[PDB]
């Protein structure tokens, strides 16, 4: 078995590796990247997303979202409260303000002690969530904009065609922002770049260790729990580093650079957060592989985790048993 451990690969392709997308997902698996939920690929030299970021200020962060913590500092829930719009380039200067700017540190790991220690004290605005693409049109490869789509894919394992359209998704971050522990909708694999600024620090649990996860949360958010049997598809809750090894939960870390591109697996929870000002441009998308996880990914009914238009189909044709409930959630 390939990868026993379940550490974090990275991967480095050549240009001709580079542009059959689908092929080297599926070599990245034969080595066993699966296993740790969570790769990182370096393009190679030659690639390019775009020539240059120098014209993105006025994109429209029409929500920014202010992540305001509840708990103790590793373990704690953040809820969203809704911003008045403003452009990238008013959040950039917002970002690098003396409020928000992230502190003198001397390398990586103390930026992520100074984010554990304090955290909580702070509520960082998030521009999340943009419909968009920052790859320019003429970018063939890893274009995220031009990957095969989920409903494709579906098609092509399973023979029926559905409604729905897969497009990817802009993230503008601060120091602090945060994503909270997850997996993807659908239990779908993601892609992540980072088009440009400071760096993402990940952190992520084996898809063969997930439910260990979900019986820690169980134990530290007793009343989310009792509220829903998937409450982390409501995309709130954070443990920590230390918190996870002191409960024994296998995880690996890494931080992903401006210019990398970072793949999460099926059923591979993550969380994470930003150093400084950045942008990432991440969209889910479909491998074989996929199809038995989707048919096996919880739901939340509890009606808090509200997603997309293109989930109804993959709920109805992989769990029409769990259909009507989950409908119901969304209505
Ligand atoms: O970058 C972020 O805030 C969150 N991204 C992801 O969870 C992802 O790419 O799967
Ligand atoms: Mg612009
Ligand atoms: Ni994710
Ligand atoms: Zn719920």
């Amino acid at each position: 078995a390939q990868n026993p451990n379940c550490n974090i690969m990275i991967f480095h392709p050549t240009k001709e590796e580079f542009n059959d997308f689908d092929k080297y997902i599926a070599y990245m698996e034969s080595q066993g990247a699966h296993r740790a939920g969570l790769a990182k690929i370096i393009p190679p030299k030659e690639w390019k997303a775009r020539e240059t970021y120098d014209n993105i200020s006025e994109i429209l962060i029409a929500t920014p979202l202010q992540q305001v913590a509840s708990g103790r500092a590793g373990v704690f829930t953040q809820y969203h409260k809704k911003k008045k719009a403003m452009t990238v380039g008013e959040y950039r200067h917002l970002a690098n303000s003396k409020k928000y700017q992230t502190p003198p540190h001397q390398n990586f790991e103390d930026l992520e002690r100074k984010y554990w220690k304090n955290r909580i004290y702070n509520s960082p605005i998030y521009g999340a969530d943009i419909s968009g693409s920052l790859f320019d049109e003429n970018t063939k490869q890893w274009n995220l904009g031009h990957l095969g789509t989920i409903q494709d894919l579906l098609e092509k394992e399973c023979g029926v065609v559905i409604e729905g359209v897969n497009t990817p998704y802009l993230y503008f971050g601060m120091w602090k922002t945060t994503f909270a522990w997850h997996t993807e909708d659908m239990d779908l694999y993601s892609i992540n770049y980072l088009h440009l600024g400071e760096p993402k620090t990940w952190y992520v649990v084996p898809p063969e260790h997930g439910q260990r996860l979900e019986r820690l949360a169980r134990e530290l958010f007793p009343g989310s729990s009792r509220g829903c049997g998937a409450f982390l598809r409501h995309k709130v809750a954070l443990i920590s580093p230390t918190v996870l090894k002191e409960n024994g939960i296998p995880f690996n870390r890494i931080t992903q650079e401006a210019g990398e591109f970072m793949v999460t697996f099926p059923y591979g929870y993550h969380a994470g957060f930003n150093h400084g000002f950045n942008c990432a441009e991440a969209i889910n998308f479909a491998t074989p592989r996929w199809i038995d996880y989707g048919k096996m990914a919880s739901q939340c009914s509890c009606g808090e985790a509200r997603v997309t238009f293109s989930m109804d189909a993959f709920v109805r044709i992989l769990q029409p048993e769990r259909y009507d409930l989950w409908k119901r959630g969304q209505d």
